């Protein structure tokens, strides 16, 4: 139980290590479901066929394969970092592939069969394996391709729009309910309470947050772009507010987080880049706003220290747009061709120092040690190729002052600079984007498809008020200090779940049944049994015709 | 698809002017000049109007500006991201969804062909800067398809055409059945069917002997 514990995850509690099994094992009966222990039995002790045989007969196949899957992948895991044979990794990692393309394969057909009670399969809480849906323990698993599939999306959108039915021309309507408090009582809800239920749905919430970040990014523009005064003006003040309630909702966050160790907690926050930008943006804004308090030259430094600052909280508008259908795998194409990229600019760096060292040493013969060589290296070899292309900057004529020895060569360079920069490389770098698009395409939608999940999931962790003004729901919390329905999980009747246990029963011999007739009319199959049966039959009649009697 | 690449070219761009202009001059009143120095000189910057010493002046001399050394870095970045990565993106995605559009737009085009030919079969005679002389001729026709649209025949031709049509669906039809008794797949299992059920009866005759 305890190495079961270890391999799956923080949160997962086996039923050996409760009180009540070490109760019955400190004095010393059977087991409610067998075959679930037996799977784990075969799992842990590395036979693949063995826990194949037992994932088939019992109930919670799904559950089983993607907690077999999770088990094998952490011993792989654990078997690498232990300098193994380092052929037990690849074993382990194939059995853990082969059990997600089998969990893969049983939600396809259960999905193909009944809508409605696959998606109930994917959210009754499963008291055997620590009260974890199966989107749970899919998400643990990191399995893209269950996440991404149609039913899952399904599942997810279902969870997105909380408890409104409108599905035609959403977005529009909930701006309307937010900006217009009388239009919520005129839309249609699922089965005084209806403000509770529109405002505790994560769209509204993420609506909410929306147009509040814009109220704010509006606001940040409007105190850098005019003149600011000795003290903070209104406009100001409230910049200021929302940068510390948003550092105050960051600590909440790594305070209610997974891990039980406060330095283990924020090694887990700090895992996605936008927290570790939004922590470094809101440092640097807290040390341009003490500069700013200042006197003259401080003041000027901090200001320009939130000029810097502006432009990190107009790009973060991307992580915004990453809720869009369109606009979260193109964020993600960008972020990879980025690393793409790299590499030619390394190249291009090269050629123009190369050209720029040479023209300012021709052009310039009698210069003291100064920064300013270092800077006419880059300056203008670097504006030259984007329409900066300017003689008489460049290749200067010289009535006219003498002309400098060897100043003749400059036109020369560059004209293999500019064949170089614009016509090879840049060429070269659109080949390469083009002939690598629809392997990052691919990927991209994949994993915006998974972490739909994670969006959906901090969308409805997350108080109701925005964070200009989230500080008064911090303050209810500190009330309730002293003092999931849905949305994770689905509770369930014994009837009910009889009911599931049995559809996907029907499900799994299903699919079992097709896959064995598909394998049985294949052409090769059919070809192989011909050609045996052929044999046999050839043995027959040749040992007929050898034996007669007349 | 451009417009929906134009929203991170704004994001963008946006971002630059706004750090620029808030850098450059610090002692402006509000005004709305202030909203289009944002977006002029950073549109027409990446359609090859790069222009120093008008962005980045030089500052006999006039003072520089504090953090006036952070607008051409910028300008840097700017550059890249918009004329580099951007567009070559652009340019990856139109040309990977190239076929399947060309392919449509030319179903499209033949299927619209028949509404163009019908709107101008309905219309009048004349062009529309002299059509009024045939408006008036309806306003006296108000008070008074050989072809085109459909194609009248006799009896005679009607059982020609309906007959021709049967010998047609009949062809169809034998030459689908052909075509599908004729496949490797089929011929495949019909060849393992019959090889079993001989097995079968070669095998009950072997059993069945009397010497
Ligand atoms: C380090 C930030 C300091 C902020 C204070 C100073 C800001 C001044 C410079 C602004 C730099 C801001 C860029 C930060 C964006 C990186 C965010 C990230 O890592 O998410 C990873 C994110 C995913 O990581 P995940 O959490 O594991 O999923 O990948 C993305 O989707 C990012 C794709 C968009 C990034 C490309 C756009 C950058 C253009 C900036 C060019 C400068 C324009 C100047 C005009
Ligand atoms: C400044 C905005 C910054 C935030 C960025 C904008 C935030 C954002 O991008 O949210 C996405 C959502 C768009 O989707 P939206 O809810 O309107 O509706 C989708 C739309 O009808 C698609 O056509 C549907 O199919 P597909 O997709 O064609 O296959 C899709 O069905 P499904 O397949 O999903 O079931 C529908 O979901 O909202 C808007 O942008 C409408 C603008 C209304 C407000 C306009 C004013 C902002
Ligand atoms: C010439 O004389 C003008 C004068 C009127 C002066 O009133 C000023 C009031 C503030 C206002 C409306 C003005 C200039 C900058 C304007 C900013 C530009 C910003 O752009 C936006 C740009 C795009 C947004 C994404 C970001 O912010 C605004 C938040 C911002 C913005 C529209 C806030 C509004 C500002 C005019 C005449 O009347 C007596
Ligand atoms: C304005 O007054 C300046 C003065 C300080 C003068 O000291 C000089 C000492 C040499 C030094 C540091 C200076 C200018 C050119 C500098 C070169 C630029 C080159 O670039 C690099 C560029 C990139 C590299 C790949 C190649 O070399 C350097 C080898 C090179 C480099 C950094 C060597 C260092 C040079 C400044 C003030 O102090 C009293």
């Amino acid at each position: 139980g305890l190495v079961i514990e270890y391999l799956m995850g923080g949160a997962y509690r086996c039923n050996y290590t409760r009180k009540r099994f070490r109760t019955l094992y400190h004095n010393l009966n059977h087991f409610p479901f067998p075959f679930h222990e037996l799977m784990v039995w075969a799992v842990l002790m590395k036979r693949q066929k063995m826990a194949l045989f037992f994932w088939q007969h019992g109930e919670e196949a799904m559950a089983k394969a993607l907690v077999a899957c999770k088990l094998c992948k952490a011993m792989a895991h654990e078997a690498s970092e232990n300098d193994m044979v380092d052929d037990i990794s690849q074993e382990l990692n194939h059995n853990s592939r082969d059990f997600g393309q089998l969990a893969v394969e049983l939600l396809d057909q259960s999905y193909k069969q009944d809508e409605q009670l696959a998606m109930k399969l994917l959210t009754y809480e499963l008291k055997n394996w620590s009260n974890a849906t199966c989107l749970q323990l899919a998400v643990a698993a990191k399995h893209r391709d269950f996440i991404a599939h149609t039913c899952s999306q399904m599942l997810l959108t279902d969870m997105w729009m909380g408890r409104l039915r409108m599905r035609k021309n959403s977005g529009l309507k909930v701006i309307l309910g937010i900006l217009l408090p009388p239009s919520i009582l005129s839309l249609e809800f699922k089965n005084g309470r209806k403000i509770y239920e529109f405002y505790n749905a994560p769209i509204v919430k993420f609506w909410f947050y929306t147009l509040a970040y814009i109220g704010y990014l509006m606001l940040f523009n409007y105190i850098v772009l005019v003149k600011m005064e000795r003290w903070p003006s209104t406009q100001e003040w409230i910049v200021i507010s929302y940068i510390f309630t948003l550092g105050i909702e960051k600590m909440r966050e790594i305070l209610m987080s997974e891990p039980g160790k406060l330095l283990q907690k924020v090694k887990v926050w700090l895992q996605e880049y936008w927290n570790v930008t939004d922590l470094i943006a809101i440092l640097l804004f807290s040390v341009g706003m003490i500069l700013r308090l200042q006197d003259q030259p401080f003041r000027s430094d901090g200001r320009v220290i939130y000029c810097v600052n502006i432009i990190y909280w107009y790009i973060r508008l991307l992580d915004i747009f990453g809720v869009n259908k369109y606009l979260g795998p193109y964020v993600m194409m960008i972020g990879k061709m980025m690393i793409d990229m790299m590499y030619f600019v390394i190249i291009m760096l090269v050629v123009l120092m190369s050209f720029g060292v040479a023209r300012q040493a021709i052009l310039f013969p009698n210069e003291e040690p100064s920064w300013k060589l270092a800077k006419n290296i880059f300056y203008m070899p670097y504006w030259m190729i984007y329409g900066e292309v300017f003689a008489d900057q460049i290749d200067p004529p010289c009535q006219l002052p003498p002309c400098k020895t060897g100043a003749w060569i400059v036109p020369a360079i560059m004209a293999c600079y500019l064949l170089v920069a614009n016509i090879l490389l840049v060429n070269l770098l659109i080949a390469v984007f083009n002939n690598t698009f629809f392997e990052v395409k691919s990927i991209s939608n994949q994993v915006w498809k998974f972490q739909r999940y994670q969006l959906i999931m901090t969308f409805h962790e997350r108080p109701v008020l925005p964070p200009p003004l989230i500080i008064f729901s911090h303050m209810t919390m500190i009330f309730q200090h002293v003092c999931r329905d849905y949305g994770l999980k689905l509770f369930i009747t014994d009837d009910e779940l009889k009911k599931v246990h049995d559809f996907e029963e029907q499900c799994i011999e299903e699919y079992f049944r097709e896959k064995d007739d598909r394998f049985n009319s294949s052409n090769d199959e059919r070809i192989r049994v011909t050609s045996e049966r052929v044999e046999n039959m050839s043995m027959r009649l040749e040992e007929v015709n050898e034996r007669e009697h007349s």
